[PDB]
């Protein structure tokens, strides 16, 4: 009976190819028409935040597609074009790029293994990040594994058998990059220099325990083992840090302290250290939303998910959803390196869709959105490191930037940044102007959550503050009735300038804005206004609490009351503009409620009559073919939580699932694009816990898909931990956990309550 949730696994071999064309035979793709497409809904991932693989087990063949975080073309990319590539330059932009490919041929004997297999199954197993094959083939039982070490910093893969001497298979590895490729004694190396200057290498360590080991041409056969343990290890000498020009140490000097002593350990110590760590994370958060007919959790997961398509009754396969967004980001993001890319850290494509970059304008946030709530708050360092360490590549194309420069002709202060970022500081497309507010939003919910002093003020608040001056610099000021308002250039008309009467003079509006992604250029719209107030508010809350700045801090306080507010329009929703343009649109878009999520302006409990508005506002935008993509949904679903609309919350849970999700559960834009996994995690826990407005509410409106069920460790501003259950339409349980004793307002089952904190095991 394989387990009904925090398991993704198939009976069927995964497909096998190559990620170049030309290298694969006449119909090797299976019912897939090109590589990219098997790559994406085949391979089940694994990864430490720095180096991953996505694995295609099958029984005769198995390709692990191979992964460093930082293997990235391009550079400063001073013109702001988008131009991308393996052999981008530092005049480009470039993208991040596929490391290799390790190859596994298993042999029986010196012939090819037999598919005459029995019982096959290939399975990411949540509950210990772990990889797991095994099949039956005349009368011996094949076990294989892999993961991704922290503690080793490798991965870990590991061959057995029931039988001694059953064990035999040839290793090689395959670059799109020309790499330069040898095997010598036990070790196949890899390395290469992309045009930019960056270098890598990688190895891969070969581990029998009995049998031969030769190595012939670059690659390497084992014959007649009992058992083989494989370590890949991959170092590029990228260093995050544009004063040593992005350059470290040497990627074979860095390989010589560790890889030959982790492919020297015992592999049973490996695999505990790596599960003991790996638990440390995942077993941070426990949720049970239901248990699914037997009959359903027994499907493999391919064939359970065009299930739930059809029936989209399976709270165990929601659950596993909402664990893999967890995985997914605890395995791709970590405080010492790379923050989550647009695929996490997996890619095959050496011109990936969107440079399988950094995007500011949703993605790369959605990507963080589960990483507070969901108690995977050191994911988030990994973020705010990067934004930290890109800035001075911002402050020099904002600078750069004449439109961006202030009346007096001088260049513009702090620094904003363009829709797409590469890890050299490189900037590329087209300007994002409220970016940098957005992700001084990030900054300051990771102090809400943890209540990181020294985070606030060592890190944190020089970055808010500096973001803010770029808007003291930007913000336009109006006059009465609106009078200095342009849009589209133009002045307003008579008819729209009746909706600017009220804007009293002194007015500042963000100028010449757009709400994503429609309708017109033009001052103040709603979304800049919010990204913009939230930014104000938190920085202003940040020098009180560090009681700093003080003169300024006022000041700010004065400018942030003369923003241009959001407003009701004449129809009852939520405007988007100034102008009270109509609410009936189809338009994937919901720029404007960015106030009721992710920002923190608008709520039930303190706008009853502004949250009203945005439910309406979302209502009118309704769920027609094209609201369907991966960053849709979970954004939807956070939307309709904390609106107090559950069951429209998990409708969009199941949207996700119906019509977004491959069959590994990685979610598709189309193509492939991790957003919806990250984001989801933040939608789900919504609907659980909400902490955004003015203390904790527990399950503030119920989710009928889910009659009964229950969490443990999820985490609310002021760095508590919450558990709970809840059966029929109660609340029961409740207990929060604090490292310091507190007492706290809870709002749960419809009534206001003041609980005390339990200390935290």
């Amino acid at each position: 009976k394989p387990s009904a949730s925090n398991l993704i696994w198939s009976d069927e071999p995964a497909v096998v190819v190559y990620p170049q064309e030309d290298k694969n035979s006449e119909g090797s793709f299976g019912k897939y028409r090109k590589p990219a497409s098997v790559w994406e809904a085949e391979g089940y991932p694994i990864g430490n935040g720095r180096v991953g693989a996505m694995i295609f087990s099958a029984p005769g063949r198995e390709r692990l597609a191979l992964n460093e975080i930082s293997l990235w073309s391009g550079g400063a990319n001073p013109g702001g074009g988008y131009g991308y590539g393996p052999d981008a330059g530092t005049n480009q932009f470039g993208n991040y790029l596929p490391f290799g490919d390790l190859f596994v041929d298993f042999k029986k004997g010196d012939q090819p293994a037999s598919l005459s297999v029995e019982d096959f199954t290939r399975s990411l197993d949540l509950r210990d990040g772990i990889h797991k094959v095994n099949y039956k083939a005349d009368g011996v039982t094949y076990d294989r594994e892999a993961f991704s070490s922290t503690p080793a910093n490798v991965l870990v893969l590991n061959y057995k058998a029931s039988k001694p001497g059953q064990f035999s298979a040839d290793f090689s590895v395959n670059s799109q990059l020309g790499a330069d490729i040898s095997a010598k004694g036990s070790v196949i190396t890899w390395k290469g220099m992309l045009k930019n200057g960056m270098n890598y290498e990688g190895r891969v360590l070969i581990r029998p325990k009995g049998g031969t080991l030769s190595a012939s041409g670059d690659k390497i056969s084992v014959k007649n083992a009992d058992s083989c343990m494989v370590v890949i290890a991959m170092e590029t000498d990228y260093l995050m840090d544009y004063k040593k020009d992005w350059k470290g140490e040497s990627p074979s000097r860095k390989l010589d302290r560790y890889a030959a002593k982790a492919a020297s350990a015992d592999y049973a110590a490996l695999k505990q250290a790596h599960i003991s760590q790996y638990k440390s994370m995942f077993d941070r958060v426990k949720v049970n939303f239901g248990k699914t007919e037997e009959d359903v959790a027994k499907l493999p997961t391919p064939k359970r998910l065009e299930a739930y398509k059809k029936n989209p009754a399976d709270p165990d396969l929601e659950e596993t959803m909402f664990q893999f967004g967890r995985y997914l980001l605890l395995s791709s993001s970590r405080p010492g390196t790379l923050p989550a890319n647009l695929q996490g850290l997996w890619n095959d494509y050496v011109k990936p869709p969107w440079a399988c970059d950094y995007h500011n304008n949703i993605n790369v946030q959605m990507a963080y959105w589960g990483a507070e709530p969901a108690n995977l708050s050191e994911c988030h360092e990994a973020l705010v490191n990067y934004v930290e360490a890109m800035a001075p590549g911002c402050r020099d194309a904002s600078q750069a930037n004449k439109g961006f420069n202030t009346k007096d002709g001088k260049p513009v202060r702090g620094w904003t940044v363009r829709t797409s970022q590469n890890i050299f500081g490189g900037n590329g497309w087209q300007w994002n102007i409220p970016g940098a507010a957005w992700y001084a939003l990030h900054i300051w919910e990771h102090y809400a959550f943890t209540g990181d002093r020294k985070y606030l003020e060592k890190q944190a608040y020089p970055l808010m503050k500096e973001i803010c001056h770029f808007w003291e610099d930007h913000l336009k000021e109006l006059g009465a009735g609106g009078e200095g308002f342009k849009t589209n250039g133009k002045d307003p008309s008579e008819e729209e300038k009746k909706d600017l009467a009220d804007v009293k003079a002194g007015t500042l509006v963000a100028p010449n804005g757009w709400s994503p992604e429609h309708g017109p250029r033009e001052d103040g719209v709603m979304h800049d206004q919010q990204l913009i107030a939230e930014l104000f508010s938190n920085t202003i809350k940040a020098a009180r609490i560090l009681g700093k700045d003080a003169a300024w801090a006022k000041s700010l306080e004065g400018k942030l009351k003369r923003l241009a507010g959001n407003k009701i329009g004449k129809e009852g929703n939520l405007q988007e503009w100034m102008i009270d343009r109509i609410p009936k649109t189809d338009h994937r878009h919901t720029s404007h409620l960015f106030a009721v999520f992710p920002g923190n302006q608008i709520s039930k409990l303190k706008t009853p009559k502004l949250a009203e508005a945005a439910r309406l506002s979302l209502e009118w935008r309704g769920t027609t073919g094209d609201s369907r993509r991966s960053w849709t949904w979970p954004w939807r679903t956070a939307l309709w939580a904390r609106l107090g609309e559950g069951n429209k919350a998990h409708e969009m849970v199941q949207g996700l699932l119906k019509f977004n999700t491959l069959p590994n559960m990685l979610t598709t834009h189309p193509p492939m694009q991790m957003d919806g996994n990250f984001g989801i995690v933040g939608g789900i826990c919504e609907m659980l816990v909400q902490s955004h407005a003015g203390g904790l509410d527990i399950m503030p409106s119920p989710v009928e898909a889910w009659p009964e069920g229950s969490v443990k460790g999820l985490k609310a501003r002021g760095n508590v931990t919450v558990d709970f259950s809840w059966k029929d339409g109660k609340v029961s349980n409740v207990k929060l956990y604090s490292a310091q004793p507190k007492v706290l307002p809870v709002r749960v089952n419809g009534k206001m309550t003041r609980m005390k904190t339990l200390p935290l095991k």
